């Protein structure tokens, strides 16, 4: 395939080879693996971390939430797994220089980190026993203690059958509005942020009322467009998790 993507297979396993070296995919366990590198929380203002190859040090800013200094962490670690990868390293310098080598890798150790906080086989684990929906998604997000759109395109990613995946959230039965959306392999179909959601829609329903709903319905374009999909929405603290399965 294109260079990017064979950088991104690689990457993904880098990822998982180091994942797959620890007991799960906990925080303290992410910085178990860490063979003979320093690691230090401390603040450092706007910026999110840092890795520093020639002092063999990884920084993670003190000063943000825990769910990004996860996040941040699993990023760091991508980094120094990639720049301690001579293949991968070399093969990049030769499609790429400058600032766009510099972008590229900062896009590869994004791809390294999901790898890593969501392996390949937890997300199969709940697409199995939830099949592709909002519970799933749901699921996830939990397990795998990341944000709802890491969440959303890790299994929207590993999805066999055509769906939408969206995050829905109270626009103040009360109307929603999607903020992050994201589609399985051949949809094309997409659902944009700032879309409202309707108060008969049964994601609307299931968020108001705190109730799990899945039942026969339609994807809520923008546009007016009604198409029909099942729907399985799994609300919760102020969010919704949906799923519209597209025939």
């Amino acid at each position: 395939p294109t260079a990017l993507a064979a950088a991104k297979a690689r990457m993904r396993e880098l990822a998982a080879s180091y994942g797959a070296g620890l007991p799960g995919r906990d925080t303290h366990s992410l910085m178990h693996g860490l063979d003979g590198i320093t690691l230090t929380f401390m603040p450092m203002g706007q910026r999110d971390g840092a890795y520093d190859p020639e002092h063999h040090v990884i920084l993670i800013n003190s000063q943000v939430r825990p769910e990004r200094q996860r996040f941040t962490l699993a990023h760091e670690i991508s980094h120094a797994l990639l720049l301690g990868d001579d293949d991968l390293l070399s093969d990049l310098h030769d499609e790429y220089e400058g600032d766009r080598l510099e972008q590229v890798i900062e896009t590869l150790c994004n791809v390294g980190a999901a790898a890593l906080l969501m392996p390949a086989e937890l997300i199969d684990d709940l697409l199995t026993r939830f099949g592709p929906t909002g519970r799933a998604l749901a699921e996830l997000a939990r397990r795998a203690d990341v944000s709802a759109t890491s969440a959303l395109y890790a299994l929207a990613e590993r999805t066999a059958p055509p769906v939408i995946y969206a995050v829905c959230a109270l626009s103040r039965a009360k109307e929603l509005t999607v903020r992050a959306s994201s589609a399985s392999a051949g949809v094309k179909y997409s659902l944009s942020a700032g879309t409202p959601v309707p108060d008969d829609h049964p994601a609307a329903l299931a968020l108001d009322t705190r109730l799990p709903l899945a039942q026969d319905s339609y994807v809520p374009f923008r546009s007016g467009r009604r198409m029909p999909a099942y729907v399985d929405a799994f609300p919760e603290r102020q969010r919704v998790l949906v799923s519209f399965a597209l025939p």
